[PDB]
């Protein structure tokens, strides 16, 4: 069964057949569509079907199908679950598994840079200091001193759900978030609640608009413990504007390195818990998302006032004239102090690209259109006008609930 | 079977069980969803029928006549008359109805706050494309009302045998002319291009201008279709200046007032209303955004940015973006200064977001698909953005319908 997209603006038409291997159910039924819903423990019984369409996947792609190593390899993971209940990926299993995670990641619209990701294997990994010490090679690795490369760190899988490694942050790096007495919030409205589980672990918190939070580690399901990463190596880029010598003094900066740190890896059945990835900015993140939105930064209003705008009706487009102005200051900010980031019509210009590519010589590319469009300027950017199918491929990253939610405290 | 949506810049959460009365399907399965694709969208006895029965069903519900005396009565009535008549026909009432709950009905439609404020025009009694002409040109009249712009619809004879189809051949009643070029690309409107041959090649005579009214093409009765020009006079056009920039008027852009939409297909209780213009009032975007930027489109960025001296070497620059939005403050600009009815993509936004509150309030759901109803600017500073939606077909429905000149039995 081959489906069809379209590109209205090109009139240029793919066939998709990679949503044939699909397993995963999307979440829309055959009469709705939950296309724009946010978010639409595991036993030997169902391990070695998603071990071996793993391990056929994998040695398909090294040309090694039905060869002597492919079997074994079912022979060796057949044997290691039945008197196990889990099995060990080798080296090259685990990057592969976390490579395809990627490219399989349908909201993503870096994904031309799938196959330059740099995978390190944190299995051996035991405690918190431990984590505490692999995260930060990483973030020193994948800084790079503003010449940001991709990186993933793997720490031990999940085994009886009650043994979990878990990274408590979101992000390896964020700005803590502090609701005041009078109901105002002082630094990021979207960490207060991390923020405040920092405080009573016991973070002497300083208070100011641009803390980085702390690290909050969990090994082998142990209560997570705190860690500060060196100043030094948290990379930070204070924003300005090219034309505006007054921007400067709204005092805002934002650090180079995105590295999203609470999702779960799944790779031929086998669940990590912890593996935080990172990348580079694509720079509407910073200057649409995490200065503008009603839940964030907040800084629209003075923006638009030191730009003099006609501030009384919508109408005027004031809202619309300052975003554009903020994110023109994020993306001459980074250039200017050369830390990589990438505007919103490079990157979407890339992801159709890749999108052909994949679907020349992959039959098909996952694409969830409400993600991959851009917040700001959608339809002058190429994916507006471009037809996408989303469907669940693995390997794969998932959302898990936040652990504070589910864990079960020690003391 | 009994879900819920969340607004992720408010927390508020509502349930949705209007979902459960949808009938058609959305062209998703459990596999794949297809929530981008842009077009997923004869009768008999047998079918027919039961599609009555379900909206007279709502229909006596929402006058609170479920299991009376008239319901029963009708119900009957339309099922004698399908017997006999392989079809039947709407009351007045119900027709009126029908209408207004298609337009409420339209998952893609950020403007359904206005859903019972449509005036519908019966024209069921017209027999020809001439009679089709004064039809339109009343609508356009009333809709237009010098600038304050009033919603409608006119209703034209339903589909029979299919043999015997009323059809508007425009996309919209009024649309700007499209020629290629022997040489380069294209004047006029690009989207038009094929139809704007279509007339010529059924016999317009093109002023082969950058902003030509295109001609009406009607079909009655499934005959082959006539050429009519709608009266300048009734064609109200906005010329597009800027509030700061002088040279933004040299530019000579100007666009009409109303948007009336004449190739979709109007369903009510399995009856197909093949003609059926409606209209309203344009979101500030629909011009300076799609109708202007687009390379399937105008694709005047191009000299905006060049009369505004911005850095056109790299994209980081962001000069398209910031190009965009002056053309945008432009076209809310001269509409406003000529008082003609527009409203921009922050005020119609926020207006759907109270709409789908009342809507859960008072109805149990709202379908809305996100894909269509965020604007194609500054999407995520608007309320739509947050705002996760459940996309569902319920009828009445407007529906997307082939092009005639590929179906039309010339
Ligand atoms: C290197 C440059 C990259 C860029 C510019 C980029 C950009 C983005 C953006 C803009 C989003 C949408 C999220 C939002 O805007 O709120 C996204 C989603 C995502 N990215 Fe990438 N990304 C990059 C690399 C990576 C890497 C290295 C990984 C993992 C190894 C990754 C995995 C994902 C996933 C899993 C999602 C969607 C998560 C979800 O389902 O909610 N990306 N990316
Ligand atoms: C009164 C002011 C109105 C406004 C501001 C408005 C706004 C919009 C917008 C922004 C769209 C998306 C199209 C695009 O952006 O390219 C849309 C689509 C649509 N509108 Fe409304 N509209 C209005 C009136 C009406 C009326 C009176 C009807 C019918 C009685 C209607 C039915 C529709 C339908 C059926 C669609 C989408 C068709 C499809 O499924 O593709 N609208 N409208
Ligand atoms: C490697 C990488 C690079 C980059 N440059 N960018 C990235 C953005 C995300 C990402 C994933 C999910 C997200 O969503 C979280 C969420 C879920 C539910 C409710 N609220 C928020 C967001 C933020 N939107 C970002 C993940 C990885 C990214
Ligand atoms: C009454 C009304 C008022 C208004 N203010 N606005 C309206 C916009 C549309 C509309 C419907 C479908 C559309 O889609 C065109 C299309 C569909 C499939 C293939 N090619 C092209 C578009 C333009 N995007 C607009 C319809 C009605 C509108
Ligand atoms: C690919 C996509 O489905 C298509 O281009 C849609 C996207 N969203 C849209 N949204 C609106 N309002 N109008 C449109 O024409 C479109 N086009
Ligand atoms: C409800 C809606 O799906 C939600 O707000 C999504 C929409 N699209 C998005 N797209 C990106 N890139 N990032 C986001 O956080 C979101 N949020
Ligand atoms: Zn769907």
């Amino acid at each position: 069964r081959f489906l069809k997209v379209k590109n209205w603006e090109t009139d240029v038409v793919l066939t998709d057949t990679l949503h044939l291997k699909s397993t995963l159910e999307t979440g829309c039924t055959e009469h709705i569509c939950m296309g724009s819903i946010m978010l639409p423990v595991r036993t030997k019984d169902q391990l070695f079907p998603l071990a071996k369409e793993f391990l056929d996947q994998y040695y398909s792609s090294i040309k090694r199908f039905g060869s002597k190593a492919h079997m074994d390899r079912l022979e060796e993971v057949n044997k290691e679950i039945e008197s196990t209940s889990t099995y060990q990926l080798k080296d090259t299993e685990l990057i592969y598994g976390a490579k395809h995670a990627w490219r399989n990641a349908s909201r993503c619209v870096g994904r031309i840079q799938w196959s330059k990701l740099q995978v390190f294997d944190a299995r051996d990994c035991t405690t918190a200091h431990g984590m505490f010490n692999y995260i930060c090679n990483h973030v020193k690795y994948a800084t790079n001193k503003g010449n940001l490369r991709s990186a993933i760190t793997i720490f031990p899988q999940r085994t009886d759900g009650k043994h979990d490694f878990r990274v408590w942050n979101s992000q390896l790096i964020r700005y803590a978030g502090y609701k005041q007495p009078d109901g105002s919030t002082l630094g990021d409205p979207a960490n207060v609640q991390f923020t405040e589980i920092c405080i009573q672990q016991g973070w002497k918190a300083p208070r100011g608009r641009f803390d980085v939070l702390p690290l909050l580690l969990q090994a082998n399901g142990n209560d997570p413990e705190l860690f500060q990463i060196p100043p030094e190596l948290v990379l930070e880029v204070p924003i300005r504007h090219p034309k505006f010598d007054w921007f400067k003094d709204l005092g805002l900066k934002w650090y180079g390195l995105p590295a999203v740190s609470n999702m779960l890896l799944e790779i031929g059945g086998l669940e990590f818990s912890a593996c935080p990835f990172s990348g580079w900015y694509m720079g509407t993140e910073i200057g649409v998302r995490d200065y503008c939105d009603n839940s964030r930064y907040n800084i629209l209003e003075e923006v638009a006032k030191k730009m003099d705008l006609d501030m009384r009706k919508t109408s005027s487009l004031w809202k619309d004239q300052a975003l554009v102005e903020i994110n023109i200051a994020v993306l001459y900010s980074f250039q200017s102090d050369k830390v990589t980031i990438v505007d919103h019509h490079s990157a979407t210009e890339s992801f159709i690209k890749h999108m052909e590519n994949e679907y020349r010589c992959r039959g098909g590319c996952p694409a969830d259109w409400v993600w991959i469009v851009p917040p700001m300027s959608g339809s002058i950017t190429p994916v507006f006008h471009q037809e996408m199918l989303n469907y669940r491929l693995t390997p794969s990253f998932e959302y898990q609930p936040d652990p504070w939610n589910t864990h079960v405290w020690k003391g």
